[PDB]
């Protein structure tokens, strides 16, 4: 137990280090794709061009691009971990909303429909004959089952 937190802060910095070289190692590859794209576009392009220097240009436009590309990759990587920390946010904001919104909608109709029994129990308590008891009853699953209607239907 005395331990368990240095043990903790040792993993801890080798985990670091390997997602830090694991995000590179993604962000490398991501942009060797690119720079494939990138190439092969300014190839057909190259291939295309009726002038020495238009040729030319092609090929210097090509650099320009492909030191565009190369200076945009950890942005892209920080672009991607901001995205998904927004959605998840999101999501957990609009999960914790429903949850709250239901829970009230369900006390609302629970509270209705013990008032329901409540009354009708209260009004069986005091019953004096058969008929009086069987009125009060039918009366009672009557208002119960429209309540619960009126519920499924709002």
């Amino acid at each position: 137990g005395s331990k368990a937190g240095l043990d903790q802060e040792i993993q801890e910095h080798v985990k670091k280090e390997t997602s830090s070289e694991e995000n590179t190692q993604k962000v490398d590859e991501h942009y060797a794709n690119s720079l494939q794209n990138l190439a092969q576009k300014s190839l057909e392009e190259l291939d295309k061009a009726t002038t020495n220097e238009q040729a030319t240009q092609v090929k210097n436009q090509f650099l320009e691009n492909a030191q565009k590309l190369k200076e945009i990759q950890p942005l892209i990587k920080e672009t991607n971990v901001k995205l998904y920390k927004a959605m998840s946010e999101s999501l957990e904001q609009v999960e914790k909303e429903l949850k709250h919104n239901s829970e009230a909608n369900l006390e609302d109709l629970v509270a209705k429909s013990k008032e329901i029994v409540r009354e009708y129990e209260g009004k069986l308590n005091q019953s004096k004959n058969l008929p009086e008891l069987k009125q009060l009853e039918e009366e009672a699953h009557s208002k119960l089952k429209q309540v619960v209607e009126d519920f499924r239907k709002k």
